[PDB]
């Protein structure tokens, strides 16, 4: 969805 | 206005 | 966006 | 470490 | 500073 | 920020 | 006009 | 002197 | 197993 | 693992 | 082992 | 960490 | 087996 | 002295 | 570390 | 026979 | 994670 | 020891 | 099968 | 032994 | 007759 | 997965 | 078989 | 007259 | 494994 | 005639 | 196949 | 046929 940092999904 | 219909998924 | 049968062990 | 998704017969 | 329509620093 | 490092995106 | 991370004025 | 009678958005 | 940092054995 | 016979990981 | 279709020994 | 940056030490 | 003889049929 | 991520002084 | 005459404002 | 530390699997 | 004399993983 | 058909130790 | 029989020092 | 092979020690 | 060590007949 | 029919005496 | 001083077969 | 695996007689 | 005597002073 | 001290282990 | 009136004696 | 008129040791 949102990775501001990281996004495994 | 970004995007709208941006659907993750 | 793993969507399977997953194990992860 | 066997495991898996191992279908059979 | 993230912007989406603009940011400034 | 200061002596750190980041990413504010 | 000190600004660790900005400075607007 | 960030210095402005502006608009924005 | 699943040792996300570390897997020691 | 020891498998005195068989180990299969 | 009887493995009449297969056998894992 | 999984995911996450790190400086340990 | 271990330590002893065997016949597989 | 010591700081770990940080000695300022 | 910083220290003697300083400001910061 | 062994007689030592041994780890066995 | 700094270990002192000896560090592992 | 005597082992007929077979000594570990 | 991270470590069997060692000295750590 | 008949039909078997079989030590005698 | 299937004999799985042996079969006299 | 196996034979049928087989007559064995 | 086995014997110590004597055997017969 | 007959042994499977000695006659003396 | 580590030394001292150091003035981080 | 095993006769012996026969330290077997 | 030792099928004919056999004498074993 | 064995000749049994013997001393065993």
């Amino acid at each position: 969805g949102f990775g501001g940092n990281d996004n495994f999904g």
